[PDB]
């Protein structure tokens, strides 16, 4: 039995808001995405995941949805969504949409009804509780600042919001609510959608009675919110009432969950989700407060990958990504975005990304080696989470505005959201108007038109790696083995299938390094290298590596 198409595919994530504008309002749209499908096809992309594209007041850029069955006004009409689908299908490409059902907009008609009275039939579509001892029902905090509880004077109770005030949590404990969600999913799957990605999938079940978080839990609240006791019962039911009747792949954003629980979401025998996005790697260097960085080494990086791979085992399956719309840019985060090293390290990270056991997701603009943005003031951020940090840390006197700026510049989601850099015309060819978020000035050196025409570019290297992955089954579905998990200079591992073995070797230092193959192993062939003056000789038992050198080798 061949493995399903999604185990061997290469995905690309599109953040439609920041991808391509076609009417000069400074916001990307569907017509912009549709016009650029030949660009993604030519790169070799099999499937696209688009961030939320539904009716939204955009307090959280699409993740506050006010109608699940209509398209966002800024992106276009249902006709434009249908045309997008038809053009993907022409190119043999698939669509994964984002599914945001932990919470809705406070502007959704369900919520406008829910708020009206305790006896409203929509009351229990959300969570409403009396406050305690003069204040909120409990001490839950929100990821976006202040309490996770908001008082509504219309009834005098509080409603739950893990995310923003304008994102009330949906009440999965209510059967009528679940049934409404399942019908909504069927609405999109009936249109032929090939995949669904579940935003914060691990927080759907709430703790009965909502007791206070202990001081430990408080310091790690993201984790406590993943511990609802009905979580897997809900996911199994969603599979039985929705996914079982379609041919779609399902991927969960398992944010906050302890790694050893991940198998419950993805083990195929459990009939929950097909694949996981986990955050142990991408947050391995993030403080608990989410706005400081802690220094880590390559040893921490590879050890995390190893543990994550082990949790997928025989019946589970992982995605692999180094960036998304909620994190800093891959090259700035994991490589070295200084001008002399940006290109060399962007290539090394590509090699890593495209040779992991798992379905790779390439975040828009990483194929160009786009970097973090040079924020100068707090006013340069759009992000609602940065306003939250301002509220929780600056106004309470815990940190100065400057301490916030300096640290959040490195970590903020807005680093990923600056407009895609198409060429060196005005605003990098993203828009003819004023972009909703400023273009990085480095667009003059980093842009698609320049990259595409250059066979030594980062783009070209990504295109070649993708082609090599497509051609070499061991690189998608073969086993993974880290050759030396404690080495903090040179990342090396094998991928193996049906007697064939490939060796990947990646120098994480901006300094020359040596690598000795394990005993009995010799180089048979060189598939590709980055930043290398010469391939090893057939039979080679060791390698000399330039700074940031990467390579893939068939081994014997
Ligand atoms: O808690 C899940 C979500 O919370 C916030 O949005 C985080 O910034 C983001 O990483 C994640 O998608
Ligand atoms: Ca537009």
């Amino acid at each position: 039995p061949g493995a399903p198409w999604w185990k061997s595919a290469v995905f690309y994530q599109v953040y439609p808001r920041s991808f391509k504008d076609t009417n000069g309002d400074g916001i990307g749209d569907f017509k912009g995405l549709t016009e650029k499908l030949d660009y993604l096809k030519g790169l070799g992309i099999d499937a696209i995941w688009i961030n939320p594209h539904y009716a939204s007041p955009n307090t959280d850029n699409g993740y506050d949805i006010s109608d699940y069955r209509e398209v966002m006004k800024e992106y276009g009409t249902m006709e434009d969504f249908d045309r997008l689908m038809a053009e993907l299908k022409k190119r043999g490409m698939r669509l994964m949409v984002d599914v945001v059902i932990n919470h809705s907009s406070d502007q959704h008609e369900w919520f406008k009804s829910s708020r009206a009275s305790k006896d409203n039939p929509y009351r229990d579509y959300y969570f409403w509780r009396d406050g305690k001892d003069g204040h909120e029902p409990n001490n839950y905090p929100s990821f976006f600042g202040g309490s996770a509880w908001e008082k509504d004077p219309v009834t005098g109770q509080y409603y739950l919001h893990y995310l923003g005030r304008q994102q009330p949590d949906l009440n999965w404990d209510t059967p009528k609510l679940r049934e409404e969600l399942y019908a909504m999913l069927r609405f999109w799957l009936d249109k032929g959608v090939s995949g669904m990605r579940f935003d914060t999938v691990a927080t759907y079940s709430k703790t009965p009675g909502f007791p206070d978080l202990t001081p430990e839990q408080m310091k790690n609240f993201a984790e406590a919110y993943t511990q609802g006791p009905n979580l897997h019962r809900y996911l199994q039911e969603m599979h039985e009432k929705v996914f079982d009747h379609y041919d779609a792949v399902t991927a969960g954003e398992i944010f906050g969950a302890p790694l050893n629980q991940v198998p419950l979401f993805i083990d195929s025998r459990r009939k929950e989700l097909d694949m996981a996005f986990t955050f142990d790697l991408i947050r391995y260097d993030r403080a608990l407060d989410r706005w400081h960085t802690i220094p880590r080494t390559l040893a921490d990086f590879r050890q995390t990958i190893d543990k994550v791979d082990a949790i997928a085992g025989e019946y589970g399956w992982n995605t692999f990504f180094l960036g998304n719309h909620d994190n800093p840019r891959a090259v700035s985060h994991f490589g070295d975005d200084r001008p002399q090293w940006r290109e060399a390290s962007a290539k090394a990270l590509a090699t890593v990304t495209l040779t992991q056991r798992g379905t790779p997701f390439i975040f828009q603009g990483d194929e160009l080696g786009m970097t973090n943005y040079p924020f100068k003031t707090l006013q340069d951020f759009d992000d609602i989470e940065v306003k939250g940090f301002f509220q929780d840390y600056v106004e309470t006197g815990k940190a100065t505005a400057e301490e916030l700026l300096t640290n959040v510049a490195l970590t903020s989601r807005d680093n990923a959201r600056t407009p895609f850099q198409w060429d060196d015309s005005a605003n990098a060819g993203f828009t003819t108007g004023k972009p909703w978020l400023k273009v990085n000035p480095n667009y003059t050196e980093i842009n698609a038109a320049r990259e595409i025409g250059d066979p030594k570019s980062v783009y070209s290297f990504y295109r070649n790696l993708i082609s090599i992955r497509h051609e070499t089954p061991a690189l998608s579905t073969g086993s993974y083995r880290d050759i030396d998990p404690s080495n903090a200079d040179v990342y090396a591992y094998t991928r193996s299938q049906d007697g064939e073995t490939y060796l990947v070797v990646v120098n994480f230092k901006a300094e020359p390094r040596s690598f000795t193959l394990p005993d009995g192993m010799h180089i048979a062939e060189t598939l590709i290298e980055s930043s290398s003056p010469a391939a090893p000789a057939a039979g080679a038992a060791s390698l000399e590596l330039q700074p940031w050198q990467s390579g893939i080798y068939k081994v014997k």
